[PDB]
């Protein structure tokens, strides 16, 4: 008192803590709603709500379209949603939170990592299971089973997928033989997707909406397995990645404002945000992950990184929720997404 | 070709999340999450095994149990299920006080555990607000602004002013308790007479006092009170606070209990073998942790429940839970789908 | 190119990366002075050597003691250290670089939590081993084994302990009852380090060298067991802990200036620093853990936060090592206090 | 009293840190890690995993062996254990790119695996420095000042205009190759030619094209070299990278290795069952994991080992190690305890 500063009074629009009162009972939008004032990570929740209802009413302004650059099927709007997610967060039940927005044409770009476009497609042929983070490798090898976090996979869940994929392999190799098709992830991603003609699966509703994924990283997962073995029966597929950079570069510096969401780790490290000459770097961004930024990873690395990369905007206000979308994705789409369903 | 190279497979739950083609049925998306997987699945157990506490205590003793339950010097009665409810103080900083003070004021919890700030933040938050900031304030600017940073959370120094204020005649009377009408202080004592002083609804030691629910934070001379305890003694010396009366308070409550349930926020539990000395029923039945604490370090605050398995504060048969997330998401979400569905049992 | 901003030319004491080369082949003190030039918490680690060395060549510098105050026995010096630690690294072998640093006397003040004071004494009367974190807690209590981390101690060193214990313990009882000793944390920590009479013992050494050891929360572990069963067969033992704080706030208001060094955890909230009018703040603090500040936790608060309460100067340069200080903590010795033990 | 209420215990290491009053005798301090517990201990464990493969990957391949080695189409001639060394590229970044380089340039690992930026930050290093920074600084005045951030380090602009300047005519070339001499291109291709053109021994690359250890990241295009490639395709269009070719090449070498060794930084193994097609030795016979990722929200970064044991990448008899600590602290350390100490059987 005789030794601490007197205080600045904080400005007239500061906002006092104050948690969720049960004496009401339970309103859980009232409960979701009091988040933001609750502080840490709550308060982030809060405002990552904030930004994706931005985002959303951006998107929904009414608007040159740059279609022969673009290579696209699908018309620019006011803005271009990306939504990223690890193949860890499609082997969870995220699967059908993701699934609802792709279906209702709530995005417009999906990326994803290796594992991410295939445990979608193994979904429609056979169930993963609950288990523990804990269960050892030696039990779970000695019953067939894979483990992904406390998720269980069993063996026959892949070679089910194996003998499903073998025949698409089959044309895809034979259209690039013969009628001039040149594969690449994403053309591979929407016939697949066509092909599980499911409505459960993330890639069918893609492909129906014409929105592409991007995954160059195709290989490091069991779809890898599956064409290294059809490779020995029937070789020749070609994948090429520079196309797919082309067709999602185009999407990045033709898009009128950009907004992303991504999902369990952080994004690339690159320039092209900087070649947009309408709008450079996104507007709008939310991360949520429990990576941490000490190690200098890119999944640990906050938002204001990319901003020194030209990636998001410096008068972006962007947002990272410190944990498990498993927890917060469907919460957050619950507050955003899913009340402008009318609007979609 | 795979099948040439993998074994096949010998009441298992499939993994399904929330269809929002369903519309946005809110109690339909919280039970979602128990199939959804990661630390999802582990919230949806947190829920069942507090909801399984909750059933016990709400069961009628036996007259055996009683008997056995009766054997304490306290004034709180004894229940089926004695549940001890832990947080770090950063947690009262937060709007989980709110969330916390609810379980208290209806008599939920049995005995609360917390840290040097947890008590006294709950206090000054009766005389002046905390307020929402960042985490990247720096240092520097809101020391020239008078403003102390609590993770994104501001508390101004005038906040610790009124405090000192408030709390100066209370450290008056005592003292002149102590030295001329024998009363002899220990920190859960000090609580209850702070909580009974503040007289607000919207305090947490208010409530804990009013209902009998004692506090226990031995370190509490590590916070602002630490401080203010330090200048009145200079104008009135010779306070004295007995950590040992208020360890065996608590040990008697945990020795006597006939049964006993911990639901700890932000950080882990002590390490001792104390519930290895309680006659009826040794260790915890039921345990919940929520934080993101790491175990990899070997501190306590990461460590997975069972790990006091074999010390035997939880038992081998107990099915503990830990959801690795922050309180501030997880507490009220837990607290909607377990004690406020069962408001009415304990009013 | 086009679109990126030309750079501003860096400082000229601007620092390029740069690894050690093992072609040099394996000079160990040139692989740790390398650090500083590797980046993440590598260079992290490099400035807590600086801050550390910093530290150290302030507190030998030669020099009012204030010693009606302070009721130490201890001179001040030219910055006081204050050394904290959480008991976990006592379980580990940072009990034994712990134990040199106070056997010569190189800090002035230590601080722990619950555990941290007994588990120093329980190994002077038997061994901790190696295990892993994994370990079942059924097969543990099977075999009567507790888990610290990934360290296993059986449950017959606690009872050992409970044996050299409890004929203190009733001298300490006869000492208050009769020679009007006030007990205390502090004393109480210094009578048991005596008592030990074991060079092994980081608390036998605090009180041959008059280091004073708070503890407030000493009743949370093992010895508050023992305190707890021990007052069944002799009642009356009282431990106070409000002159504790008398004497240690003494310390820190009448210090020169203060250096902290923190490991495992992170530091208290207060306000006693401003109350130094001599030098309010400390000039120098190092903390090692893995902590992470999201969730607003005291232990992953970064030192910026204690800067907010004067507990570390505006002027000072913190240094936060993000790492388990099992690793860093010996490394950090071998290049700061190891160099400087003829000065000491 | 204890011994009243708790169970008697029934090659068991002691506890024990390096002892200083020895003086500083770096070798006994590293070694004493063992000893130490927590992270330390999982440190020698590595360095014992890590010097079994090196003593694996020396010994002499028998004539049954040597054949069933042999049945790869490689440059590079099969010994007796293949290294994978994997790192994220922020590592490429730091410090550690000389680490890494080292092991490359004494032929000591057998395939390099690496994320998005890990190729080009090796090669602009050879141009351009990277500097010192903190992971504080803001966005908006690196953005004034033309400087991108990297963790705690930084790279100005200029750097990657640089980079351009010199990747442009190699890209021409390699569409000319493409183009007029049948050149099929994949990413691995790409970073052996990239290494052979930056003809720079302070080079992870160049050494890497130039001991025939080939390097794979089918996500070649997510950085830098990404962008140059686009804008390259403007005046210079049809460049194709085949990323089957490399994934043809790289089950190859895990499918004819005789025994398999990997050593990961920064992040996690691929998921997926290749291993199990090994027909000579299914799986790793050793794996270290050095990397600061939790495992609780199911991310592959965080993943345990011994979640790939359950896939069949790591055998049920291996002993695999995790290191839980940046890997820019620990590399390191590990390299100068076994790589290093056995340089001369690699010359
Ligand atoms: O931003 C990304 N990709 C790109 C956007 C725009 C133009 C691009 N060119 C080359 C790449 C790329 C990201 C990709 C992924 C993948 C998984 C997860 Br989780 C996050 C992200 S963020
Ligand atoms: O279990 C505890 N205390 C005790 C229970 C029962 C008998 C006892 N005797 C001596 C101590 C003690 C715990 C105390 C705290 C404090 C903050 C947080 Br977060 C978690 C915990 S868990
Ligand atoms: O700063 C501390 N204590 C105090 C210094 C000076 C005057 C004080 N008055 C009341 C408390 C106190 C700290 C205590 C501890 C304990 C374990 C670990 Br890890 C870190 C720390 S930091
Ligand atoms: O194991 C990997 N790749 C493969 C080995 C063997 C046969 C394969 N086939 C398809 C992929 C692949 C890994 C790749 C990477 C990349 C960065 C980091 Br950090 C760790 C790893 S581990």
């Amino acid at each position: 008192a005789a030794v601490l500063k007197h205080s600045s009074t904080l400005p007239p629009e500061s906002t006092q803590v104050r948690g969720y009162d049960f004496n009401r009972g339970v309103n859980y939008r009232a409960l979701l709603e009091a988040f933001g004032t609750t502080g840490f990570q709550a308060t982030n929740f809060g405002r990552a709500v904030q930004q994706v209802n931005a985002m959303i009413e951006k998107k929904l302004e009414p608007l040159d379209q740059h279609a022969d650059l673009t290579q696209s099927r699908r018309p620019l709007t006011s803005c271009t949603i990306f939504l990223g997610y690890t193949s860890n967060l499609i082997s969870s039940g995220i699967r059908e939170t993701i699934r609802y927005l792709v279906q209702h044409n709530m995005v417009d770009v999906l990326v994803t990592t290796a594992g991410g476009v295939e445990e979608d497609l193994i979904k429609c042929l056979a169930p993963t299971y609950l288990g523990e983070f804990s269960l050892r490798g030696k039990e779970l090898r000695e019953n067939g089973i894979n483990r992904i976090g406390n998720l269980l996979v069993p063996n026959e869940n892949y070679c089910k997928f194996e003998d499903w994929l073998m025949p698409i392999l089959d044309q895809m190799v034979m259209e690039q033989n013969t009628e001039g098709v040149k594969w690449t992830p994403s053309k591979m991603i929407a016939r697949l997707g066509k092909e599980i003609n499911n409505p459960e699966s993330v890639y069918y509703w893609a492909q129906k909406n014409h929105i592409p994924v991007f995954s160059p990283a195709l290989t490091d997962g069991s779809l890898g397995d599956m064409i290294f073995f059809h490779s020995y029966k029937n070789p020749g597929l070609v994948l090429d990645i520079v196309e797919d950079l082309r067709l999602i570069n185009t999407q990045a510096i033709f898009a009128k404002c950009t907004g992303m969401i991504i999902l369990g780790g952080g994004v690339v490290k690159h320039h092209i945000a900087n070649a947009n000459l309408m709008r450079n770097g996104a507007d709008y961004a939310v991360y949520i992950n429990t990576a941490q930024e000490f190690d200098g990873s890119d999944s640990g690395a906050r938002p204001d990184e990319a901003v020194s990369w030209g990636k998001i905007r410096v008068d972006a206000q962007p947002v990272k929720v410190y944990a498990d979308a498993s927890l917060v994705f469907p919460l957050l789409v619950a507050e955003t997404f899913a009340q402008k369903m009318d609007a979609f």
